[PDB]
């Protein structure tokens, strides 16, 4: 019995697993319930905080991932899978992990908490690019994950009802963020300084933190990586949430909101994952069927409301993109895209693909979309097509998004700090064309390429080493850059006026000036007053 | 006669004339100026079409310049040669269908292209008589016979009430055709090939040359056009029916003039000075770049729109040389936008932008106003005044010139045009506008026509040197539709304009470099994308 891997929380007493990173060992805490299941009758509520325990519970293990549908567009291509469940499925997944240096900090450390993401209906804090021991064993970093339900387990909403409110996947996570005010203190982190940090669905879940009230006092500083609370696909109306629970349950032969609640209780998981995909309503990419919803509750309004009116004094943010956002999503929905070949695209099929990419769009709406993303020196050009149909569903839903809220908390009193991540890895099993996918910066920064196994680059391995700095820094200071340093490349906040942001590449920092401002113009500025008068 | 020069007289179809030996750098030339091709279009004759001269007795004195058409003189700032340059220079009057022809002397003795000069103003000023339009350098340096013509200007040429019988409208663009036609019968007496004529002119006078183009008797009168800085569609050279009849009715109210005929035949009393000072008030907005009496679509010298006729045409037949400025809408923001003047730097606000937009795109709605201003903010500048007052001169310079000439260019490639485009970056060393203004509408005619090489003018060495390539792409084109000179293979070669490449050179003091898309993505906005706002 090693003391270091024995801790009393408040529930009671677990036991660690001393694991094994590449300069020394770390002490990590796996599958530390932090709720009663929510199960039976408990499925579409409010998690409950979890009973405590006798004796030693093992930590050793990550649990269940949550119920969740499981891609199969290309079945065993790595690309792909490395971000399916890895531990088996089940609505019983209400748990979380942590690691911490071995032995522990001897003085109160940084926490940073990771929310993954996955479309609001997917995703697992066990899965291998999520892994805290890099960040724990280098930076002495103190870090959590925790599994949050997802779906109609986590999203399905009849607003107004007392048995599915909706955001409960939400209210899991903020459980989470209780917890870990009440026991990171037990394994030496400080309470009073934590920071999410998460990556599109997460990164829209950390906004969302941010713009939620209760969740203020459980953490000081946020990093929201390819995502954001306001945009096209983050959020739906109590309206459009009450439509598409209502379809569901028709769907599956369900049945008063208590009856058609009690019914859905008790259909098999697998029967609601199976017609989770049945409820959008068009045809559509970069959009999913239970996200949260404006309930007048979690959030008090829509998120373009409460960025807007919101007071941001005390608080720090960090937000980034990745170069090629859009690309992943194309091949799976837009006709005459795949990862198996060039995808060389015609107008045609790109006036297609914009109706596709920007569901929401009219006609004439489209119309300006295909004419402003057209290169009118090669309008034809199947590359520039291509490469141009990328770009209109990354910016419309991650990069424009992004720096609406980047402006709109910096004229209100953050501290912004903005990149743009361009190196694609080495090992990437995607085609060239995809460039840098959305996702692909995560393993550089929770630092796997320090795994010789890996098979990464000497390069990557020290880029690794600084986004590693640049996060945990922050962390520690709500600040990027280096106190005492190397020091003359620094990265400046992100202003309203200078509108300064970085190059997160294998070449030092770059300072760059304005996010895609002209095209964003378009769909923050230009689109609003189309639709909206028309 | 007998003690005279025999080098200077000439028969016409209408009788004797007697021109005058004039003096060009290299040496002389011939001129036959104020040769009447017209009855005069006074009294009765006010707002109908010409009538050609009837013969006169004699030798009709052709040593100077005649009267320039009735017309608006510019105000704004007296005194000062940016303004004064382009005013007439001649007295005003509504006898004023002149032409003028320069030659070489002694005459060419073999048939020699000839050039014929269309004017600018807007359809509502200019002469033929103006010295930047001066024939004597291209007729003694390229050899070249050259024609000018006056043509009624403002209520005179343009004032209309369709369907009527005393006012069809157009009937300046029917002075200039009279002209084409004396040309035809005439210019062999002075040594100038009918078979090979080349029609030029810059804003109004290139939208004229396109209504030419489009319009099928003028079709026969020449061969190859050359349009600088205007062009036929766009919008400001032509009216509908419906608002020609209308600022015409408006304007007689104004004057004090209430059936078509009893209407006309009351204006036809005014003295033409009352038109002139009422003519500004029938603009339906607070306007630039707008002018009230203008051609008319018709359906008889313009059949259809332009914008019909250049989508539907065959121009297999046609070489046409078409380009721009740098800074086509500097000079219009000093005559109605606010915040501007040629005395100060003109650094305007972001609220006097959005306020000059109505001005500079005065049929835009609310929504298309917003756009114009979305598409040309500077997101990292939003508030530079600098910036600002640069995107104002552009608006009004894409709009009324760059993206109807990108157009043209496309249309007419399109459906079997030979075309040539250029943009013209030079600043004239001599310029009086303030440099804010850059390269300013109309500051290229001067470089074409060949004044830096009088040594009274004080342009530089270099901008003569730069004058005589102008002068000779032009004639160049002119002889043999095509710009380059065969033999010259070391120079670099001008690319035909076509929609897949798209090429274009700049003319300035530098070797010519060719560039591809003629402000493409800008003008996808004006001619792609507000054409399908607007329907809706
Ligand atoms: C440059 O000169 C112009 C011409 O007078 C000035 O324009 C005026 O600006 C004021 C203040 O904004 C307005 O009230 C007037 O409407 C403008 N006059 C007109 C009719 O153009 C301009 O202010 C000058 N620039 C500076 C700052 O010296
Ligand atoms: C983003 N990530 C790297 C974390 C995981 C990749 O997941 C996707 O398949 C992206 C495409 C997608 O969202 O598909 C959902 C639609 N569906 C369910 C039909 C596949
Ligand atoms: C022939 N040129 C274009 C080289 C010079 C034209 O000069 C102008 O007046 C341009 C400004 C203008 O069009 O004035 C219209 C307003 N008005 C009529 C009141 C003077
Ligand atoms: C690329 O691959 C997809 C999937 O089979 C196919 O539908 C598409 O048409 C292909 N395009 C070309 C032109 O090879
Ligand atoms: C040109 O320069 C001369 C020589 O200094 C000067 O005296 C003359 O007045 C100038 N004329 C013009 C046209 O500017
Ligand atoms: C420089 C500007 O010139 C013009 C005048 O109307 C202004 O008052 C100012 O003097």
């Amino acid at each position: 019995e090693d003391p270091q891997l024995l801790v009393r929380v408040r529930g009671g007493q677990l036991r660690g697993i001393r694991l094994k990173a590449p300069g020394g060992p770390v002490s990590a805490f796996l599958g530390i319930p932090f709720a009663e299941p929510p199960v039976g009758s408990r499925r579409f509520m409010p998690p409950e905080p979890k009973r405590p325990w006798s004796g030693v519970l093992d930590a050793t293990t990550f649990q269940n991932v949550c119920y969740q549908y499981v891609d199969t567009l290309y079945p065993g291509f790595e690309g792909t899978e490395m971000w399916n469940p890895n531990r088996e499925l089940s609505e019983d997944c209400l748990y979380l992990n942590v690691w911490t240096p071995y032995p522990r900090p001897a003085s109160p450390t940084p926490v940073l908490i990771w929310i993954y993401g996955g479309g609001f209906y997917s995703g697992a804090a066990s899965l291998d690019v999520y892994d805290g021991r890099f960040l724990a064993q280098v930076e002495g970093a103190v870090l959590v994950s925790m599994n949050y339900r997802v779906g109609t387990f986590g999203f399905l909403a009849l607003p107004g009802s007392r048995e599915a409110p909706g955001n409960v996947g939400l209210l899991d996570q903020r459980l989470a963020l209780q917890w870990v005010q009440e026991n990171i203190a037990a394994f030496g982190g400080d309470p009073m300084s934590v920071t999410l940090f998460g990556e599109s669905a997460g990164a829209a879940s950390v906004g969302m933190h941010i713009l939620s009230l209760p969740s203020r006092s459980l953490f000081h500083r946020a990093v929201l990586q390819s995502g954001t609370p306001n945009g096209p696909w983050a959020t739906v109306s109590a309206g459009e949430a009450r439509r598409r629970a209502t379809l569901l349950a028709r769907l599956v032969g369900c049945p008063n909101d208590t009856e058609l609640i009690a019914c859905l209780r008790t259909r098999p998981a697998q029967d609601l994952v199976d017609h989770e995909w049945h409820v959008l309503p068009q045809e559509s990419i970069f959009r999913f069927s239970f996200v949260p919803v404006v309930d007048g509750d979690f959030l008090s309004d829509t998120p373009e409301a409460l960025i807007n009116t919101g007071d941001f004094q005390d608080l720090q943010v960090l937000v980034g993109v990745v170069k090629d956002e859009g690309s992943y999503f194309l091949v799976y929905g837009v006709p005459g895209f795949s990862k198996d070949n060039e995808s060389l695209i015609s107008r045609a099929q790109f006036l297609a693909g914009v109706r596709i990419g920007v569901p929401q769009a009219s006609d004439l709406a489209a119309e300006a979309v295909v004419l402003h993303y057209t290169d009118w020196l090669h309008p034809e050009d199947p590359t520039h097509l291509r490469d141009a149909m990328s770009a209109v569903v990354g910016d419309h839903n991650v990069v424009c998004p992004v720096a609406q809220l980047a402006g709109r908390l910096a004229a209100q009193g953050a501290r912004v700090y903005a990149y743009i991540f361009e190196h694609r890895a080495s090992t990437l099993t995607w085609p060239l064309w995809m460039g840098v996918p959305h996702g692909y910066e995560i393993e550089f920064i929770f630092g796997l390429p320090l795994d010789p196994s890996l098979n990464y680059t000497t390069e990557e391995r020290i880029f690794a080493q600084r986004l590693m700095k640049y996060w945990t820094n922050f962390a520690r200071t709500g600040d990027p850059n280096d106190p005492r340093d190397s020091k003359s490349p620094q990265w400046p906040p992100y202003t309203t006026a200078a509108q300064q942001y970085v190059s997160l590449n294998l070449k030092p920092l770059e300072v760059r000036r304005g996010l895609r401002a002209q095209t964003c113009a378009f769909w923050n500025r230009f689109l609003p007053k189309l639709l909206s008068a028309t």
